[PDB]
């Protein structure tokens, strides 16, 4: 389904987690796509931060939970593909795509998407998907902002 | 540029600790040169460029032409990299670029994630996620 970016690295390295907080990355990318934020809240330390940087940032653990719940009553994420993941400094950062869907219109989305996540002793402190937010809505045709 | 609230205190987050952590963080100065025939000298032969909410560039040439183009309407006055990362040859840098629409005179920070491929020091891939809209309705300038 999700094609290789023309541009994905051909360094094999460069797709697989090579750290513990790449892992960790890795596993919640999987865990996304149960669209459970009780789930993926698990993830996260009680001082953190979530956004969506198209959206508002959720801060703190309660605002993460309720900030991804309330994407997960709109939006299925299908899939999550990782072309790239690095790390330094604490952040690790993934290019992605993330297959969404509307649930309202049952529209699927192949969203682009490049994320840095701030990890603290293998929990999430800071997650920021970077993405064009109109390509989406317009595509699924879902009202997000 | 006010530091975001979530960005990294610990101060090598945003300092280059690699060569191609340097060469790129060097060359989002040189964005601020506005100057597309400056900035594709960064830029491997075999290279691509996306702003991801607009199509890719592939090849040198075409990369310069769009730097070029964008920069007829818009300025680059200020990249301020809060995170610089990088792994398995790929830089990332968190930043927002104060961006200047020419045509309205308008400016807006746009929050930028940005993923940087190099090549024995040269860019042969550098691709920028961030919001358009955002942009475009701070600017009055819609560039899609």
């Amino acid at each position: 389904k999700i094609e290789q970016p023309r541009w994905a690295s051909k360094d094999s390295a460069a797709g697989a987690a090579s750290t513990p907080d790449e892992k960790i990355v890795l596993e919640f990318m999987d865990a996304l796509t149960s669209n459970d934020a009780a789930k993926l809240i698990e993830y996260f330390a009680e001082d953190t931060m979530f956004q969506a940087m198209p959206l508002p940032p959720a801060y703190g653990r309660d605002a993460v939970e309720q900030t991804l719940a309330g994407l997960f009553t709109v939006m299925s994420i299908d899939a999550v593909e990782t072309f790239h993941i690095g790390s330094s400094n604490g952040l690790v950062y993934t290019e992605r795509v993330d297959v969404l869907r509307a649930l309202p219109t049952g529209k699927s989305y192949n969203l682009s998407v490049l994320g840095v996540f701030q990890l603290t002793e293998g929990k999430i402190t800071g997650w920021r998907d970077y993405f064009d937010l109109r390509e989406f809505e317009e595509a699924v045709d879902l009202p997000l902002r």
